[PDB]
């Protein structure tokens, strides 16, 4: 089998001459030369058997993108491993080929005020689409956002993505591990297990808030660093937001800070459209219930040249609703079969 950096990186003879991208969060990442498309494909290199979590997060992410079809949200053209469960140690993850992320972008590039409001408008587009199947990806950042030579935009990785199950999102305070870290909702660490649409929103703003600046807006040092940022800008909550929170050990806690007045987003970010500024307030507003959701987003102003509801599609088929690796094993296997071969 062809080789790269040392480890087998097994997908011939379809795909070749092969190029290391880089490290992903699965494993390796290459470009390769697909012999019968005639084009260029992103291949990831991914060996999850050995744990059941990582088992776990990869038939997550196979299982949904493969039911997703959508323009904004990554698909899955091609998945490569061996004919039966005893040979299979890797599975390999064919997709199309992305010039960049919003990581890599926002690393060196200033956005136009076109840039920003086009990128803006596929997330919430890719983002109406998840929502409308049921499902929270809970882990929306730049670098989960592809971007090809034109600027078209995809939503990737969803390994930690969750049915919604707003009935059972209450939690205690300092619980909950959600998202990573900078674009981590306030209730995550008050009363939320990240369960609800809510938690996205978040995510998103504080993906608009740094592509405002090429700054991320609450880079938290440690977990609990993060909510120290998030309140060091929006001020203190009000008493109406603090009674919508009912466990003692999280409202007590905000009861105990000095107050805060809120950062205006003008200042913050003085040459950003108005228009944005009012959207990001939006999606950045502390209480979850009254933080605006996916569809009001597209309808808002700042987005008014793209808006257009016929052309933002939902889902058919919604996701309605432990088990050993060995069966996740198989289950992965089953998965991948229809690309055999
Ligand atoms: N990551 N990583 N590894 C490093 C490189 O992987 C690049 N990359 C991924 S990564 C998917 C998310 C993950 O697997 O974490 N998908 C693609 C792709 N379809 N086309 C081009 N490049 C891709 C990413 O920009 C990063 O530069």
């Amino acid at each position: 089998p062809e080789m790269v950096r040392g480890q087998v990186f097994d997908v011939g003879p379809r795909y070749t001459n092969l190029s290391y991208i880089g490290e992903g969060a699965y494993g390796m990442v290459c470009s390769a030369y697909d012999n019968l498309n005639k084009v260029r494909v992103a291949i990831k290199k991914i060996s999850p058997f050995e744990h059941q979590t990582y088992c776990q997060r990869t038939l997550r992410e196979i299982k949904i993108l493969l039911r997703f079809r959508h323009e904004n949200i990554i698909g899955i053209n091609d998945i490569i491993r061996a004919p039966t469960i005893e040979q299979m140690k890797d599975v390999y993850i064919v997709q199309d080929l992305m010039e960049t992320d919003l990581y890599k972008l926002l690393k060196t590039q200033h956005l136009s005020n076109d840039h920003i409001c086009y990128f803006l408008y596929q997330i919430l587009r890719g983002l109406k689409y998840i929502h409308s199947a049921n499902v929270l990806h809970r882990d929306l950042k730049p670098s989960n956002l592809l971007l090809n030579t034109t600027c078209d935009l995809k939503i990737c990785d969803f390994g930690l993505a969750r049915v919604a199950d707003p009935d059972h999102d209450h939690t205690g305070f300092l619980t909950e591990y959600v998202a990573t870290r900078w674009y981590r909702a306030p209730e995550i660490m008050l009363n939320s297990k990240g369960y609800t649409k809510s938690i996205d929103i978040w995510s998103v703003g504080c993906i608009l808030a740094e592509m405002l600046s090429n700054r991320p807006i609450f880079p938290g040092k440690h977990y609990l660093d993060q909510l120290n940022h998030i309140l060091g800008i929006l001020g203190s909550p009000s008493q109406e937001d603090l009674n919508c929170i009912i466990n003692l050990k999280a409202r007590n806690y905000l009861l105990s800070l000095p107050h805060k007045n809120k950062v205006p987003w003008n200042r913050l970010f003085p040459n950003a459209d108005s228009k944005a500024l009012d959207l990001l307030d939006k999606m950045l507003t502390f209480n979850p219930h009254k933080r605006i959701e996916v569809e009001q987003a597209l309808a808002h102003p700042y987005l008014e040249q793209y808006y257009d509801p016929s052309d933002e599609p939902i889902a058919e088929a919604p996701f309605k609703f432990d088990l050993p690796k060995e069966k996740l094993k198989e289950l992965i296997f089953e998965e991948t079969a229809r690309f055999q071969p």
